[PDB]
């Protein structure tokens, strides 16, 4: 089954670099509007499953509007860690990885002195709003994005799929066991277009995560969620800006979660954005309608936090 979207512009090459032990393939993609201008970068942090093209979507919307988007596939996706590595990360290698590229991309929009900004989706969402409270460069990125970051589940998929609770509780005695519990493909989007690709994807079938990774990405939300001792109060960065973008239908990650994060957080510019009849993967398997509404939302709040 075909990959639903139609790209408008040049998809950049699948680049590769050795890391920590692990070979990351990555992408740059260029501002591609006739206008030598950019506005800004975005780096985007996948989530669980996920990789590359999932993210051609956005990176091709972004590039036409005056966006540069890096995305690289993390230890344990995409091509960086096929077979047996597959699922095989923590939560060390996530964020010790993440600053490798957060530290690649700073340096670079520097030298164009454009500002960066970080993105996050599910998995993502939950390691990009932790980076803004725990990142080395944390005072360095220009402004937060999350897209239904993985805060808390919510009840249905906790129902459904008790395996996603059970095994964080015994990575401590197993760390290296994968696992794989399946695409929710209803619960992800409302297209059915983009279902079937994704159902027939050789890149997202299967999707092992294993002890470690699924309860360091599980704790890593909870930690936000439970706000121990005003923990976002006292770290999030200072006076940076933040929005979260959630589907409203979103019955994988609970929209109460991103609620209450915004809630909690002591920035002066931060927003939570929900948007009815939209599921989970707003930004790259919904329907035309939503993802259009979805990154319009997107492109006016990088132009209001970018100059010309």
């Amino acid at each position: 089954a075909p990959y639903p979207y139609k790209v408008q512009t040049t998809v950049p090459e699948l680049q590769y670099e050795n890391f920590d032990g692990a070979k990351f393939g990555y992408m740059f993609w260029p501002v591609q509007n006739g206008t030598n201008e950019v506005r800004g970068r975005v780096l985007l942090i996948h989530g669980f499953g996920e990789y590359t093209k999932i993210q051609f979507r956005l990176m091709d919307h972004l590039s036409l509007n005056g966006y540069e988007s890096f995305t690289f596939d993390q230890r344990g996706a995409g091509v960086t860690s096929p077979g047996r590595s597959k699922g095989v990360t923590d939560e060390y290698h996530v964020f010790n990885d993440l600053e490798h590229f957060v530290e690649k991309n700073l340096s670079e929009c520097k030298a164009k002195g454009i500002p960066l900004f970080m993105w996050g989706h599910s998995m993502g969402g939950g390691i990009c709003l932790n980076y803004a409270c725990q990142g080395k460069h944390k005072n360095e990125i220009s402004g937060y994005i999350g897209s239904g970051p993985l805060i808390i589940l919510h009840p249905h998929t906790m129902y459904n799929k008790p395996t996603q609770i059970i095994a964080p509780l015994l990575a401590k005695f197993s760390p290296r066991v994968r696992i794989d519990t399946g695409l929710d493909l209803k619960g992800i989007t409302s297209d059915k277009a983009y279902r079937a690709f994704l159902g027939s994807d050789p890149m997202s079938v299967p999707l092992y995560g294993s002890f470690r990774q699924i309860h360091d990405f599980m704790q890593r939300g909870a930690k936000l969620y439970k706000n121990e001792n005003n923990y976002i109060q006292k770290n999030f960065a200072k006076d940076k800006p933040v929005i979260i973008m959630h589907g409203q239908d979103d019955t994988i990650n609970d929209p109460k979660g991103s609620e209450k994060f915004i809630r909690d957080c002591p920035s002066a510019d931060k927003e939570l954005k929900l948007y009815p009849g939209a599921r989970h993967s707003i930004f790259s398997l919904e329907t035309d309608k939503v993802f259009n509404t979805v990154f319009n939302d997107m492109k006016q709040w990088l132009d209001k936090h970018t100059t010309t």
